[PDB]
């Protein structure tokens, strides 16, 4: 006779895991996460902006990098989110309690980190990690203005309801480079049509590709490099491949339309 | 020598605190509110369902209504929201504590709701009410169903960032009665254009107007009966001179278009 | 080169896990959760109450175990906790979402319910679930009345901050039964002296087997029922060997002086 | 005919409302609330603490002489406070919104902070404020250390169930200065015996007098100075006539026991 099933842990690919070193993106721009999970540093005169943390266990590992780059857990001063999984905002809870950082989130990424990403409308209680408070909720296309560097929320609805591109200027050799951090456009399993709990997923996911074919883009990074052909463990060619946006929506819209046939016919 | 201001109450016409007893709108739909604030009571045979409940001192009010037609505490299961200013959704948290009743709303809802109303994007904290949670968040166009009654939610994002309609089908005489419950589209004191904490303002407004010219609508009603004609103190004639919501919709777009240029002109 | 960990996953002994069928304590109580997990299903003229869920993974079995014994989801009113531990409260969240069910409990259980057991004072987050917002906060001494059965909550602060025993009165061959429903007294792998995160610990824990040893007891259960010597598929001599309050209390409080003497000398 | 009353402001005594400079209380503490309510910043090294606020609207005074003190927004690390009331944690919201600042408190008060002191045991609904979110959750007897200034909590239930003192130690003329920032004590129209949400209040507030009479106490404040004799207009001699917390705690006991004769009189 037959117990319920243990819990299953949300276990991922090793290199999604492997820690790296500070890679730089611009003068100001740091990726500090892992080989396969964006975490982006911006460093100011007035102290620093986390993008993303990747998984729960990346903590540790995070504040090491920063500490590498000379930000100290109380010049961390916000963190902010392309969307509320457990592979990107993992870590946040136990980031806001070590650091001085505060979060800055639409409603519906703050509502679902709030409760750890438990209830997800496609995966259930499956993909669950520690649940964290939004600081300050921010509308579609609000700024938020850290040290002199600018980023402003370009809300891209689909892969989550509050998935969100975040851009900023940077420099490099002198010259400004428009940096979009695009969020995930994957619809990893999920009902696309007819979805009780999202009904308009797909008009969402239409728009969304819009939205991303037209930021300011002079260099696209995404929370999984691979979607936009960075290889983070490619040192001074890590980046020489990327996506352009364009390209970035394009291949994002053709799969999707891919899987809704797929949907229709399964 | 001069102290700081004391707190200043949200105080209202007293029609807006003026109790009524219930006035039928179709076979299981009641205004139970005041004279000029709208609360829906929609009976089923499986629990009630309550959309709005006006300020935050109408709770007893509410609630006498409500055993006046048959509904105890323990029968009242959902509240729904036409939007979380403290003016419609002001007796939400008391409702919780003294009925069995369940919130769902938006996610922009509930953040608002959550906070009391309070750091308003358009009023700051000058009229708030008690905070209360919500129990289920929903999506634009997600369906919740009572007792066989279906209430479907249609973003009309403006007055406030989660405004909804919500819209259900009951039965007069016989026929079906298609009601739809169309959120405010006013936008009192609010600057519209450019403004930083709510930038798409402008563009949300006039897709919402869109959307309730299009909602499924034998008889239109509105958070502020005034708003769409009607004169709950009317008697049989209350919903005489309501408008539809294509008329509803192109009234409050010209009064939009006519603040935009006095804003303009400012 | 190597990797950070994968996430560990909440693993238990298979009996924690075991369904059973509805085992009946007293006219109205029974016990409906696993083997080895107590939850307690009290029945009432007036609704349902449960008294704690078990496993995250255990929603499902305790519906269907309250569907056995007439309770439909709309009849469940309360759900009330031992303390908000994984193995106890887990499934409460969905629980919520499923039922009628509100939460009850006092401020230290809610707090930690609400960060879905993440942040522990002593297990970190190894130990997480689902998060749930508690409806009612309850303070010591408190009484929650559902159908005619009072439910009074006693403070025994140290498994948890929250940790609360139960009591209400049932009857069974026409006479009173006074039930408790004590929590854990254990501390496993806790440090006890000096700890920085609960200076008061031991005084809270000394305190807590005089409450325990105290309470109205004609028969005591505990979360796991292993601690007052039940066994839940023994029959009908599952009580038979049950502790009384007093020797569960001082059975926990020899246990918890060798493990102050043990971390002495450690 | 008569319409429901319109809400009621928290309204106060003018002094409670009137700014007042910075008063240096000790070497690195200092009065930066208003004649009749306390709110103590304590300048450390390593940023600047903030225990308590007073009423919603002293936030913008409280950041002007923060500024005149050399505090700028991002050098405000920490809230702490008394009690979870209006008149003392009022303006922690906006000051969250405004500064670097994160707030630690017990859970009573964390969830009584949550609600904007709604649903308050003894003023109901009356006395509400915007509501804020702990960042950490103390526990009692820990300690919580800024820039070397070690803060100590002491709870002592009674007033609120969260009350806390609050104690440290600064120098003044070369010399330690054990400070005790003890709170409240009164019990302004409470019902006091067999009160069902605080059945154990006696009991509480006879432990929280002797809690405060052995507090370390070179230095009493209290969140209304007049409550220690403390004269915050009277510059040099503002704490000349300074209780001693034993004295503070006597007098407190008498009023309560006269409070409750006058309670079995009436
Ligand atoms: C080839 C490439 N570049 N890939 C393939 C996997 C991810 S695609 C998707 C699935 C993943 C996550 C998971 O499967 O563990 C679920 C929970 O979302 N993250 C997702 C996202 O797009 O953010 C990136
Ligand atoms: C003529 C007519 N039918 N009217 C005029 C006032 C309201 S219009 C607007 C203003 C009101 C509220 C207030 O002024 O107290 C603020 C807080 O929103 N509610 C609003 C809403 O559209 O919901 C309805
Ligand atoms: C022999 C007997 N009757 N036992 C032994 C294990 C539990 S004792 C303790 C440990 C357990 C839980 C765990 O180890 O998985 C942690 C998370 O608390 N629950 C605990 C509680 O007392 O509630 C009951
Ligand atoms: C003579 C003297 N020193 N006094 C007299 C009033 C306050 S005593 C009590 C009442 C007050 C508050 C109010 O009445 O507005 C309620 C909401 O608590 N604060 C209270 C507290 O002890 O914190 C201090
Ligand atoms: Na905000
Ligand atoms: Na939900
Ligand atoms: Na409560
Ligand atoms: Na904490
Ligand atoms: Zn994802
Ligand atoms: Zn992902
Ligand atoms: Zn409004
Ligand atoms: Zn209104
Ligand atoms: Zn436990
Ligand atoms: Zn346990
Ligand atoms: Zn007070
Ligand atoms: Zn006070």
């Amino acid at each position: 006779e037959v117990p319920l099933p243990q819990l299953r842990a949300y276990t991922v690919d090793a290199s999604w895991l492997q820690p790296m070193a500070p890679l730089q993106i611009a003068d100001h721009t740091w990726q500090i996460g892992t080989e396969d999970l964006t975490a982006l540093l911006v460093q100011t005169p007035d102290g620093a902006v986390l993008l993303d943390g990747g998984m729960p266990q990346m903590a540790s590992h995070l504040l090491d990098n920063m500490k590498a780059r000379g930000v100290t857990p109380r010049d961390l001063r916000l963190i902010l989110l392309s969307h509320a999984h457990a592979d990107h905002a993992g870590p946040v809870a136990e980031l806001k309690r070590r650091t001085g950082a505060k979060v800055a989130a639409n409603a519906e990424s703050a509502v679902l980190l709030a409760r750890g990403g438990s209830d997800d409308l496609h995966f259930g209680d499956g993909i669950t990690y520690p649940p964290a408070n939004a600081d300050r909720i921010v509308m579609d296309g609000e700024v938020i203005t850290v040290g002199g560097i600018v980023f402003t929320a370009h809300f891209m609805a689909g892969h989550t309801p509050g998935s969100t591109a975040w851009t900023w200027t940077d420099t490099r050799n002198g010259k400004p480079v428009r940096i979009a951090y695009a969020d995930s456009l994957s619809a990893p399993g999920y009902q696309l049509q007819g979805n009780p709990r999202y009904p308009h997923l797909i008009e969402d996911y239409r728009r969304s590709f819009a939205t991303v074919r037209a930021l300011p883009c002079d260099v696209l990074l995404t929370p999984h490099p691979g979607a936009s052909n960075w290889d983070y463990a490619a040192g001074a060619r890590a980046g020489a491949k990327a996506l352009t946006c364009k390209a970035y929506a394009d291949a994002a819209e053709q799969k999707f339309d891919g899987q809704l046939a797929k949907e229709t016919a399964g």
